[PDB]
């Protein structure tokens, strides 16, 4: 009894981030094969990958080396400028009146229905990326779940999140009484991983200069599509994905998959959320690339493939230098703010200290947004890479440092 | 039979580096108390500390919290602009014709004589600082020892070096057949430490905003002045200094004292090199500060002591920001050069790889100087802090990367 809904979100754009949209398109195809209806699956994807000038298979997206297209048939619900945090919240709430642009499809669910949410891109401590120069903050995502729960618009929900430090979106803040179960690609202090990368094994087709997928994402999808979901439980998928994402417990090239929320949902059969493919009647180490370094890997691939063209080669090398200089500006400015506020030798211990598991990243989420606002007003936009510094901003909030002191430090560091 | 000579060198200047000149002045006083004659001890010190506007005891320098002046009576052999690598080499060779400025005092020693060399400041892999915008390279220092040995101008020599990564000045290149024994404050991959720092224990007098000494340096000096050097061997001093510099084998706040050269000299009584004080008839953990961060600690002390003066406080905070921005420029530019030459993900492993103990830092020392020259021509002067990147430059040389490729990478990184 009830209807199965899904919300699939890629939080990034650019050919360098092909894998996030490939993960989301693969999830869409898997859910349709399971019997979920298109009207109940909302897709958020920037939609700049299939027809990108750099795509060697125009109009096609693949998510693993087998090369099966996952782009054909995916709906354009929220693409381009409409991939926003506000539209994501309106969609989850089932409030078409709060949607701006897009198809108008929302999760206008009933109390008997189940919902599956999958996000891929990206992130930082307490934050997720959204592609139109937006940061999605953890407490706002939890508040949307609380609002949806208070309306009575679903029976249970399962949420899968692929992003760096993704455990920090739920630690200390995700309630267990919302009928929502969550898993994350990593704990609160680990990065997440791209996989099926050029120059690595398992290798994507040779024409690819960008990674095809993300480790935790392809782990759950390849697990669902290789099992009878009427028999596999939510717990069994969690255990399998945790094992695969750990990469033979080698955490220098793997992460700790975490679980939050209502763990009673782990006893449920996965088909209640992902459907079941009627045609299904029921492992080696993977080379991975840090999510934050996959863009530089892609630019280096473009550089190495243009070695015969001097002009193009020089242009790409200068783009790599601009990208590293921008990364260095953000990393150096945040380190400098720590020194100005706390002194040398205490700056890094304060900004980089990780709270114990189970504690929220920040006590005041409005303060966290204000630290980002003050930083950006003097130092420039944070960018997706800059989300790595969200624990530094949270730690400034937690330390008792004033917003007036942050303003002074940012002005000295970046004016 | 024979005369005891010494060469004492501080490689730095500025009130932030008070400790290097305080170590050298203390060494001078200790040697005079031992019966070495002033005409046989050459002092290299910039000489900007005793009368510095920031010195709370004008005309006085102290090297430990007991506060005994060590400045009065120290000769001005090579000070200011004359503290150069060329003068140091001429002095060690005993060649007054090759000295420029200074007092003209040199080590014009005889075959029966012994020599003691002590250097304090900082350094980097394969390099030592000199204060007039100069880097002293390890192979040139070894070549001066070989030239002095070839002339027959001494019986034995002992050399003590306090600087970061100082073991790298001798690993793989110091011969055992020159009648020279050497110890260093650290191994080839560790920093060295300032001690007697403000805000730490054992604490210097409260008027001091800069560290009074360096750990290995005060370890040997305080050991020599508390023992009968006619009974203590060179080996006993090495063992005591190794124990103290390790700081209870806590290498997060200590270093590994290393030995090189002719270890047969360790059996000799220390008075043969340092003299003996006729009035001498024969341990707790020390708080330390990284040599490369002591300047920022001093600037933070000045900032915290000027909190009542808004104008002065703001000025110091901007000086701290300029210093950290300069550090970030050097660190970021070297990291960017690694990415441009080797690609992302291989850049840091190549630039930061440490050769096995016993191997020279670089196979071609002229290439090492050329990498520094190319870097500086595009990215600016390395500065003393920038000597930390000498292993990256050595690794560029060792990798087979051409000087033409280094030029291209530096131009892209810094133009």
């Amino acid at each position: 009894v009830g209807t199965r809904w899904a919300v699939l979100v890629a939080g990034s754009n650019g050919y360098e981030n092909y894998r996030h949209q490939a993960d989301v398109c693969h999830a869409y195809q898997l859910l349709i094969k399971g019997g979920l209806k298109e009207e109940n699956i909302v897709v958020f994807m920037y939609d700049d990958i299939a027809w990108h000038e750099l795509n060697p298979r125009p109009g096609v997206i693949i998510n693993n080396p087998r090369g099966e297209d996952v782009y054909a048939g995916v709906p354009k619900d929220y693409t381009g400028e409409d991939v926003t945090a506000e539209n994501l919240f309106a969609v989850i709430l089932g409030d078409r009146s709060k949607v701006k642009g897009g198809s108008g499809k929302v999760i206008n669910s009933k109390p008997e229905d189940r919902i599956f949410i999958f996000y891929s891109n990206h992130g930082g401590p307490g934050v997720l990326g959204m592609p139109n120069e937006q940061i999605l903050y953890a407490m706002d995502f939890i508040d949307v779940l609380k609002k949806k729960h208070a309306s009575g618009g679903y029976r249970e929900m399962v949420i899968y999140v692929e992003a760096c430090e993704s455990g920090s979106l739920f630690e200390g803040i995700m309630p267990k009484d919302l009928n929502v179960f969550v898993t994350t690609a990593s704990n609160a202090q680990e990065n997440s991983w791209g996989t099926y990368c050029p120059g690595t094994e398992p290798s994507p087709p040779p024409e690819y200069t960008t990674c095809l997928g993300d480790l935790y994402s392809v782990a759950w999808m390849e697990d669902s599509e290789s099992h009878n979901l009427r028999r596999e439980t939510v717990n069994q998928q969690y255990r399998s994905v945790k094992e695969r994402t750990s990469n033979f417990k080698d955490y220098a090239m793997g992460s700790h998959v975490m679980q939050y929320g209502d763990t009673n949902i782990t006893a449920e059969k996965l088909y209640l959320f992902q459907g079941f493919d009627p045609a299904t009647v029921n492992e080696a180490k993977m080379e991975v690339v840090h999510q934050r370094d996959a863009e530089l890997l892609f630019m280096w691939q473009m550089y190495q493939r243009s070695n015969h063209l001097l002009g193009k080669k020089t242009h790409i090398l200068k783009q790599i230098a601009e990208t590293v200089k921008h990364r260095n500006h953000l990393d150096g400015s945040v380190e400098l703010i720590g020194v100005l506020l706390y002194g040398p030798g205490k700056g890094s211990p304060v900004l980089q200290s990780v709270r114990d598991p189970g504690l929220p990243l920040v006590d005041n989420w409005a303060c966290l947004k204000s630290m980002v606002r003050v930083f950006e007003s003097h130092c420039g936009s944070l960018t997706q890479y800059g989300m790595k510094h969200m624990r530094a901003f949270a730690n400034i909030c937690n330390s008792g440092v004033s917003e007036s002191s942050m303003e002074e430090a940012c002005m000295v560091a970046c004016g």
